[PDB]
């Protein structure tokens, strides 16, 4: 009975039941509230974005592994489209945000990885190493679906670019239809759930933990 | 031998042993007839149907490079090319199949030519290796050999289905992409398994040559 910004369907609907407390805590996190308000401190957003750019590095790799291992050309093409979008608009945002926050290249590329970032990369790269489209989709449905869920909150957008654009990259019809594609794909291939569910639960917990990094 | 790209050290070495096949491929009847606008619809159709299955595995290799490259800047460049391919190259295939009256089932659900199958096996073994250098061998050949014929000093043909296949493998954007792939193979290749990279390299050039015979 929990409503989400996407339509979970069968397998994703099942997977979601065990992660509800963490999922709701993540989308209602102080980070999200302060980002929408425009009140989030620069030092908090900066620390989050530096770590998130390392998440982004592994996230790109998971998308690439889906192009590599998906079973349908139509699906490979959709991942390819998303990769093009991410290189233009999302990497463009990171570059602009780092410039605004006065972070030199070496200080966003050559970083101490927070333990949560390290845990996430390990889990993301084990999905890559599995060469298993369903394991990759678990990670991606969570990363993108949970971000759509907070991104689509009914709160007025903040004024400053570094705030509004991070919301906008995770909101609106294009991103919503992308998330529904990922969900549809996990439902298609998932109807296989113990190891998928254990991965799912851990990844939702890490999404929640990630929002505390900057605080 | 001159090439449309700058081979550098490792790629320059790898090219030595595939020269006969490389030169035969870039001067193949297919290329000649495509530039001249004389290629028969049947020939181009049969090539494109098989090449769309090459394209399927080709996308997968680019994806595997996003997965396994050692630098974020490189991952991003592969991501940018994947976006280009989904828009402009898949767009061309769809338009070409419409023009050539090939229904979706008749380009998706078809008999793979023995050369197409051999190429897919070699491409998927590069994916399975998770080894950026092996993937780059395949891509430097696929893209660099196509730049080499695409950049011939000839005016483009009149008809869209001819000109656009050349266009997709010609010009500064594609040339810079090829040079990026060559630069990356030189960077990561400079390897205790040069023999194995060479074996893969020679076989892929041979299959590029054989692929042009499919439509004939
Ligand atoms: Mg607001």
């Amino acid at each position: 009975t929990q409503d989400y910004a996407f339509q979970p369907g069968l397998t994703v609907g099942e997977l979601l039941k065990s992660s509800q407390k963490d999922w709701q805590a993540a989308i209602n996190h102080r980070f999200v509230k302060e980002l929408f308000a425009g009140t989030i401190e620069n030092k908090v957003l900066k620390d989050y974005l530096i770590q998130d750019y390392h998440f982004f590095d592994a996230f790109l790799s998971m998308l690439g592994a889906c192009v590599a291992h998906a079973d349908k050309l139509e699906s490979k093409l959709r991942f390819a489209k998303q990769l093009g979008f991410l290189e233009a608009d999302e990497d463009g945002y990171f570059q602009k945000a780092f410039k605004e926050l006065k972070v030199a290249e070496n200080d966003y590329l050559e970083v101490t990885l927070h333990p949560v970032t390290k845990a996430f990369q390990d889990l993301m790269y084990s999905a890559v190493a599995s060469s298993d489209y369903a394991h990759l989709l678990v990670m991606l449905v969570i990363a993108e679906g949970l971000y759509l869920d907070w991104g689509s909150k009914d709160l007025a957008l903040p004024e400053v670019y570094i705030h509004s654009e991070w919301i906008n990259l995770h909101r609106g019809p294009f991103f919503a239809e992308w998330v529904q594609f990922l969900v549809d794909e996990l439902n298609r291939v998932g109807k296989r759930l113990t190891e998928l569910q254990q991965r799912w639960n851990q990844a939702v917990a890490l999404e929640l933990a990630f929002f505390d990094i900057g605080y």
